[PDB]
This record gives structure tokens, C-alpha cells and sequence, in this order.
């Protein structure tokens, strides 16, 4: 998708996790965010369009998504083992990282 | 120390990093924060007296600290590399993580 869509596919699924009751809706939400995060990584946001392709602020921007995928992978581990309450909490650690990338590049 | 002076140790050094002038000063404050958070990790918050230390709550409280120390370590790396601007930037990103644990356990 485009960055704007991935962000929405990221946004809704965070709520799916928290209003999921079983580990199996948790796991499929995360699978989706992972793909949506890795797709948004390819993008070049508004307030860096008029800037380099090997920008340092551009590699920092793409490393935001690697860090997010890492958290997503971790919560999947908590999920796949059926540790349901743990994996919803792990997912909630994404929030700060969502916000931090906004504050700089949104 | 007790958890209240640990959180004070994290509280003051955040402003110490806010004021700081060179990489040495930022590193020393991040060093104290790391030890103040790893020690506070072993403590039990008043909101959690009547849990058992293997409860989800006390796991989420410990994990909360594991995430902070990882990001304190990221900020230590930037500071050792002489990037005082970014290490400071990475430190006040810590604050959302503090609040995220404060909104359950403070
Ligand atoms: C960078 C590494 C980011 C991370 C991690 C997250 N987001 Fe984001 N987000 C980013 C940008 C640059 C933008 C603005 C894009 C634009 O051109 O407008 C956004 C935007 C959003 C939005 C609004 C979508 C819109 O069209 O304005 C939402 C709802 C959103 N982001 C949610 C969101 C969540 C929940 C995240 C973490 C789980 C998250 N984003 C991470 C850059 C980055
Ligand atoms: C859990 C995973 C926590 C993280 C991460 C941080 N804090 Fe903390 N904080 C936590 C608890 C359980 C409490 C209650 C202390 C009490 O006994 O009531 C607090 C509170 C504080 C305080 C108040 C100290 C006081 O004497 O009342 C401060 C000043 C504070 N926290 C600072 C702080 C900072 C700056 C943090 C990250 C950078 C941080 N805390 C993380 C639990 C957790
Ligand atoms: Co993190």
C-alpha cells in the first residue's frame, strides 16, 4: 500500500490486539502489522520528500520500522506460546514507538 | 536503594541529560539511570504488594524495565560516539516509556 494506508492498517490492528480475547486473533493482527510496517518502510514521508535518498534522516526513518518489526516479532512469540496476557502487553509497547516516529517525521 | 529513590535517580538524571554540555556528562547520567532502573526492577511497587512475583502484573512491571534499559543502552551508544544531540534526543524519548509503566503501576 502507500504509507498512509499502512499507517491505517497499523492503527486498526493495534486495537484488534487489545480487544482480542484469544491468542489466535492476537497472532493474525501482528502478522498484518508486520507486513504493513515493512511496506511503510519503503516510503518517503512528506517532510523528507525534498531530501536525499541516502539521507541520514532517511536511514533513521527506516530504522524506526525495523525497531517496530522487532517488537512485533517479540509479541508474536508471546502469542504463539499462548501467553495471551503477555502478548497484549508486549503489543502495547509499540505505542511509544508509533508516537516517537510521528513527533519527528509526521 | 528503595524504589522511590531509584525513580528519583531516573528523574534527576533526565534533567541532567537535559542540561548537559558534553558526551561525558550525558554518559554518566545514562550510566546512573541504567543502574537505577535495573535495581528498581527487582523491587515491588505498592500497587503490587498483594500479587505474586510471577504474576502477569509483576512480569509486565519487570519487562517494562527491560525495555527501558535497552533504550538507555541505545542512548549510551550514541553518546559514546560523540553525538550529544541525538543521545539527548533519545533520552527524552524515554519519557513515554516511563509514563507507559506509570499508567499501570504508579
Ligand atoms: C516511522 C518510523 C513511523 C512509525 C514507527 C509509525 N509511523 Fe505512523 N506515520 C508516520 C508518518 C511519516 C506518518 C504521516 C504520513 C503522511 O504522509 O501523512 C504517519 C501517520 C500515521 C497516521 C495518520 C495517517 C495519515 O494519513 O495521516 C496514523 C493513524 C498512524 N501513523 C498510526 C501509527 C501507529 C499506530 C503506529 C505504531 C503502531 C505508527 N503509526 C508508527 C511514520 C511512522
Ligand atoms: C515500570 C516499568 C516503571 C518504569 C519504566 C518507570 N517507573 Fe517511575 N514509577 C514506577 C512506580 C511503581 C512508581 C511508584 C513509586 C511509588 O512508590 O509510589 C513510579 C514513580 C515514579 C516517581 C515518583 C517518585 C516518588 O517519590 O513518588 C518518579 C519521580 C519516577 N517514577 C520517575 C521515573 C522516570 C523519570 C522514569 C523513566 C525515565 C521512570 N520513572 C520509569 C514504575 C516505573
Ligand atoms: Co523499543
Amino acid at each position: 500500500a502507500d504509507l498512509e494506508d499502512n499507517m491505517e492498517t497499523l492503527n486498526d490492528n493495534l486495537k484488534v490486539i487489545e480487544k482480542a480475547d484469544n491468542a489466535a486473533q492476537v497472532k493474525d493482527a501482528l502478522t498484518k502489522m508486520r507486513a504493513a510496517a515493512l511496506d511503510a518502510q519503503k516510503a518517503t514521508p512528506p517532510k523528507l520528500e525534498d531530501k536525499s535518498p541516502d539521507s541520514p534522516e532517511m536511514w533513521h526513518f527506516r530504522h524506526g520500522f525495523d525497531h517496530l518489526v522487532g517488537h512485533i516479532d517479540d509479541a508474536l512469540k508471546l502469542a504463539n506460546e499462548g501467553k495471551v496476557k503477555e502478548a497484549q502487553a508486549a503489543a502495547e509497547q509499540l505505542k511509544c514507538h508509533c508516537n516517537a516516529c510521528h513527533q519527528h517525521y509526521r
